[PDB]
C-alpha cells in the first residue's frame, strides 16, 4: 500500500547481479582503498575502522546532531561512530555497546585522536541494557531483511528501546524502516516528545530504506520518507549511475 511497500516488492523480485547494480546506484560513497589496506596491515592510526565514521560525519558537519559530553554509542560495532565522536571538542567520553558473537562485528582498537576517552563494550545486547546517563545517545542498530514486517518489527523495537536514553540531549537514531503506518506512529509521537527530524543519508544502499533521526532539525516526517521512496523506486528506471565518490575520513592519531 505505502510507496515504501512497492518499493520493497520490487527490490525483492531482482536477481542477484540486478541488486548488486541497482544497491549503490546514484548514491554516494566514500572510497575505502587507503583505510582497508592500512586495516589489513594492522595500522591503528588514521584510518576509519568502517564506513560509518563518514556516515556519521555527514550528519555533524550539517549540524544534524552536535556530539557533546558523554556520548553513548548503541550498537557500536567496529567502532566507526565512536572513533569518530572521540576526535569532536565538545566530546569527553565515549562508551561503545555491541552485541558481538557469531554474526556480529567486534570493536577494533585504535589509537585514532581521542582513543584514550572511548570504551568499547563487546557481548552486550542493547536490548538488556539499562539506560544511562548520556549528552549524546547515538544507535545504529537495524538489521535489514527480505521481509518488511520482520523490519518494522525490529524498527518498533529499536524506537521504544532508545527512548529512554533520551533525556533532552543530543541524538541520531538509525530507523530501519520508517514507511510503515505504525512506525510512522511512533515516530511522530516521538517527534512531538523530543522533536527533530528524519534525514535520508546519502551514503546509504538503495537496498535499506534506512533514514535517521536526528535531534536538531525540524519537519514533516511522512513527507521526507515518501521522498525517499520515490528516490529509490526511481533509481529501478534506468541503468546503473556508478556512485559518486568522495575522500574518506582522516581520524588522526594522539590523545586527548
Ligand atoms: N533532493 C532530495 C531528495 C531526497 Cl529523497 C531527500 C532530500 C533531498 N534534498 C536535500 O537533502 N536537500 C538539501 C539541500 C541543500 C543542502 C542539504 S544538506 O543535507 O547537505 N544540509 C542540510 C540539510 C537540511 C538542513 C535543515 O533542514 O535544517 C540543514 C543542513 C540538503
Ligand atoms: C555494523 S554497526 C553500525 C556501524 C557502526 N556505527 C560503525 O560506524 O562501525 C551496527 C551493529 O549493531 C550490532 N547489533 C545488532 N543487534 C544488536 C543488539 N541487540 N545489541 C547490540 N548491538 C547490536 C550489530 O552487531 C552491528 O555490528
Amino acid at each position: 500500500e505505502t510507496l515504501g511497500e512497492k518499493w520493497k516488492k520490487k527490490l525483492n523480485q531482482l536477481s542477484r547481479k540486478e541488486f548488486d547494480l541497482y544497491k549503490k546506484s546514484g548514491i554516494t560513497e566514500v572510497d575505502r582503498t587507503e583505510a582497508k589496506e592500512g586495516l589489513k596491515r594492522g595500522e591503528t592510526t588514521h584510518h576509519a575502522v568502517s564506513r560509518g565514521s563518514a556516515k556519521l560525519q555527514w550528519f555533524v558537519e550539517r549540524n544534524m546532531v552536535i556530539p557533546e559530553g558523554r556520548v553513548i554509542d548503541l550498537g557500536c560495532g567496529r567502532g566507526g561512530w565512536s572513533y569518530y565522536c572521540a576526535g569532536l571538542k565538545k566530546v569527553t567520553e565515549v562508551r561503545g555497546y555491541t552485541k558481538g558473537g557469531p554474526g556480529h562485528e567486534e570493536p577494533v582498537p585504535m589509537s585514532t585522536y581521542g582513543w584514550n576517552i572511548v570504551k568499547l563494550m563487546s557481548g552486550k545486547d542493547v536490548f538488556y541494557l539499562p539506560p544511562e546517563k548520556c549528552d549524546t545517545l547515538l544507535c545504529d542498530i537495524g538489521e535489514s531483511s527480505p521481509s518488511p514486517t520482520v523490519e518494522e518489527s525490529r524498527t518498533i523495537r529499536v524506537l521504544k528501546m532508545v527512548e529512554p536514553w533520551l533525556k533532552n540531549n543530543q541524538f541520531c537514531i538509525k530507523v530501519l524502516n520508517p514507511y510503515m503506518p505504525t512506525v510512522i506512529e511512533h515516530l511522530e509521537r516521538l517527534q512531538r516528545k523530543h522533536g527533530g527530524m528524519l534525514v535520508r543519508n546519502p551514503l546509504s544502499r538503495n537496498s535499506t530504506h534506512e533514514m535517521y533521526w536526528i535531534s536538531n532539525g525540524t519537519g514533516n516526517i511522512v513527507s521526507s520518507v515518501n521522498m525517499v521512496s520515490r528516490l529509490l523506486l526511481n533509481r529501478f528506471t534506468m541503468t546503473h549511475r556508478r556512485p559518486t565518490i568522495e575522500k574518506d575520513v582522516d581520524l588522526g592519531a594522539g590523545t586527548r
